């Protein structure tokens, strides 16, 4: 993770969809997992007390330490949520609060897939809980987070482990970036409202008319970078103005095209450390059906993981490997 | 149409490929197209002068008139090219200027594609036509257009239908958008040079320091909205910082990540009468395969034709219509 | 009142200045305003409560209700203020907490020069008060206001009245415009720090040597309207890396030259109701001399008004009216 | 000279006053000057050929070398002129066209002033000279300018001497900076139309209602940094909405406040050498009147010199210092 932005959306067809690219510096072991009920989830890399998870969930995440790490994905019960990186703000303690058990950043997603339903079961799922500052071993140290989530019922929350303490926010916009706070880029908003799709009327200067280039200048204004606030202004007002989706494969598809304003090309952003810093994958899921879905930077063509089609009740992880080749259809030879 | 963006790239195997997105209200009826040699093209509308045809050539149009009109393609030598809008710039006679024929703009790129080889044999065809002020049944009126090329070797021309007449820049930076003209954007890139991959350096306010959110600070200033001049930016600028393509494939690949950056959602730009304006399909080509390469606002899988797998002494256009349908791989039951 | 921007600034032979622009619709009645000690200031307009004053000080001003309201001023002991626009941000009681005493937000500045010194005696001094929502005979409610201190030793605080309660910014960088908060544009200051007076480096696209218009590139980014979010913006980088001023003279022109950037003319903005929101005046305050100086929309040339040359034991506000006339130096018979 | 931001406007009094900045590096020495009728001034510093003058005028200027010369100013008929740098644009000869004088660019303003009256007699006076390579001014290669007119009519030309010859617009906006062309910004300023006094209306996202944070929302998209495209832009849209101007001091009041949204603090703009790049002065000058007005970065009080009052037929060229210390009035001890 250097990067994700995200959003949800609601289609009129009564289905609650999430989207969320992924950015980072070169793409470690990935794949789609299927976790199946009563896996078990550790909380810690350090200690092991497991936690049996009643429900069975499908994400893109990691097999590389004990426990399945998931970035995002949807449960059997309709739960969405995603990990997005949280520079210079993520906070966490030493140790756990009185009466907390210590849970290690990057099992917050799996966790909360395994055994909650609704943002409210998050909630109160989350304030169990103390984010500890605990190293992992496939990226070295604690890596700075903070979440969001979104039930079957379209409500979302974002939760932010800052300074003070984990700060959460009720019935959000359904968009997620990085840094800063989603107070902050929710305030960001109000400096924005100006941009729409409609042309500004013709002037005139003196003698001289003024008219448009074409279309587009509604949305003057509106920034063009890569940054996390610009990344969240586009996410916010394309999905504030994009059509809504008629039905989940609609959904899925205005998903992608709302997320390719903020889609980075492997060059354009280097980190400090001339790390080329680019879009990995894009993901979607949607909470009725259970399906999963992504296109990776190498392929544009979407592929889908049903959860529900699979034995719940499966002794192993499910997993499907990306294919990173774009899967060009010939139309003749 | 009604706006569009356009680049062409080389890859480092010596392969030149030229993208574009199409920008318009509501979809008429369009498909890939391979006009084989000799089939015809008629210059206007109005006469029924057909200009034989030397070249086959493969790439998205219409057949609703009575000559295939073709909005970009390769043809069989490699020469790819476009037309895009071109709003309250073009210009067009009424009649032809002494000893040139006549073309409706409509027909620029199947005349081109048809017989011409080089950027030079563009440039030469041009000086034997005039553009004139002639409607179609499409749209009602001839669209202000202006035109891009790029020969096989990577050279790219820009044409353009000015006040003043054909006005033509040579040996171009590969990019192209819609109005204004081309020596005006290419001014414009100077006010930008400053956005850079690099992200700018910590600095402090006294005793407060200050650093980045996250990353891409280093392009700060680029404007994010899809008017033309925004579009040029971005496209010009992601094309100069993308990973040169290795081959054919990551140069259709690269070539849709860079237009990524100006792909209109539907509904995020409206007209002056309300039509929503969006990217209706995205195209590729490559002047050395003479693949045509194109993925749909309804379908971001990839497509490919094969020009020169097709028949190209063949009687009638082969034509591919538009799968509009998510092509979603199912990984199990789905 | 509608918005303001302001600064405090540092000088080489150690002075603290503090400026401010006043931006609003109408030209009001408006004084500079010497308040002398012990004349005391009413905490409340509806109530007969009055707290006397141990401190004279000079700032712009109404004297139209019960005491004066000052908008900004520097006492003797050197504390310097001013309260701004804090609209859809300010929140206030009806009653007050248990302990302390209502005040109306307009008689902040008045009460805290009056009897303060430093900013952290600010701080004290105001958790025995409670912000009440009580209008004025002048504005018709309560104006939405956030605060401003400079002291002495140049050390800056803003107080914010939240929906929370009381916000209190210490050591804070000495920029405040209006909405939002002062969290937010520290915050937003990270997005900005790419915007250096150093150009840029020139590039190549392909052969394409591509080099900046002029100067000033470096600043590629800050926005240029009036919204309180730009002006904080231009005032922070502005104060920045503009030069020290060696003098008191010269952090005066210094700081309107900044504020300068901020200025709105007549015209450039309208409020919802089709109201002209500009730059009625621009004060600056010195902590160590006590001087106050201010310039006009119609009279650019500096007046100054110095508080130490009066009676501080004064029974009488001491006043100077506005000259209002461009105050033009003939060099020659014009 | 270093860069520049000009304009003209006319007030409801009938009369037509143009202003400008003039940025730079340091302190020059620069008065403003009135040149009597019949003084002469040369075309060429490397010639000693003059040209008698008819007309009187004033404005900023320098002594330096052997004709006064002329940043701008107004002449005894209404003509108002300036000269304003125009970087990697302006293009010279090395020898005259056939039939033409050479002149050195850094003279042009001091011959129009002396010689025109109209718009129409500087386009005319302009076809029998080619501006020329000449090197010195002991400053000394021949800077890049481009010209800015406006006679007392109230029209306003540009004049650029371009790769391609000398270009002239004719019936301009009456703003005018530094490069690129004429024609250039003029198409830029279409890119902004949608920068105006009034706010956006406030919007939705879901439930969340979005007000501006203050006023001013209807210029979002005006850059505020001070490159040439960008102060283009500041000056002709405060311009377009600035209240007219009621009668000559408010003109001037007018043209100030205008011209202060591209006034430069010391500091804030540096050179790829590291020189600071400031506004030394800021002047304005009204056809009818003929009245020079001028004020310092040291000195914001607006001095003011009438060209009628001295004697047109002296001998001698008249002059005003600069009073570079602040004239703050003091209203009590």
């Amino acid at each position: 993770m250097l990067g994700s932005s995200s959003l949800s959306i609601r289609t009129t067809d009564d289905k609650s969809l999430f989207a969320r690219t992924m950015d980072f510096t070169m793409e470690p072991d990935s794949k789609v997992i299927i976790v199946p009920r009563n896996y078990g989830i550790r909380l810690l890399e350090k200690e092991n007390v497991v936690i049996n998870n009643s429900y069975a969930f499908v994400g893109m995440g990691s097999t590389d330490i004990t426990s399945p790490v998931l970035y995002d994905g949807v449960n059997e019960k309709g739960l969405m949520g995603a990990m997005l990186y949280y520079a210079t703000f993520a906070t966490y303690a030493d140790e756990p609060k009185k009466g907390t058990r210590g849970i290690n950043p990057v099992y917050v997603i799996s966790q909360v897939l395994g055994n909650c339903v609704t943002v409210d079961d998050v909630i109160e799922k989350l304030t169990s809980y103390t984010l500890l500052n605990e190293a992992n071993i496939i990226l070295g140290f604690a890596p700075p987070l903070h979440y969001t989530f979104t039930d079957a019922s379209g409500e979302s929350i974002v939760i932010e482990p800052d300074k003070t303490g984990i700060t959460i926010h009720r019935k959000t916009i359904g968009v997620m970036t990085n840094s800063p706070g989603y107070e902050w880029h929710q305030t960001n908003l109000r400096a924005y409202i100006g941009v729409t799709p409609n042309p500004p009327q013709d002037i005139m200067m003196g003698d001289l008319d003024l008219t448009p280039f074409g279309q587009g200048a509604g949305g003057l204004g509106l920034p063009g970078d890569f940054t996390p606030s610009a990344r969240f202004l586009r996410v916010a007002y394309w999905k504030k103005y994009t059509e809504k989706a008629k039905n989940e494969t609609e959904g899925v598809t205005n998903l992608f095209h709302i997320l390719s304003s903020v889609n980075i090309p492997k060059g354009v952003v280097l980190t400090n450390e001339g790390k080329t810093d680019y879009t990995i994958y894009t993901s979607a899921m949607c909470a009725q059906s259970k399906n999963y879905y992504f296109k990776l930077y190498d392929n544009s063509r979407i592929s889908a993981v049903s959860l529900m089609a699979e034995n719940l009740n499966s002794q192993d992880l499910i997993t499907f490997e990306w294919d990173r080749k774009q899967d060009i259809k010939q139309l003749n030879q």
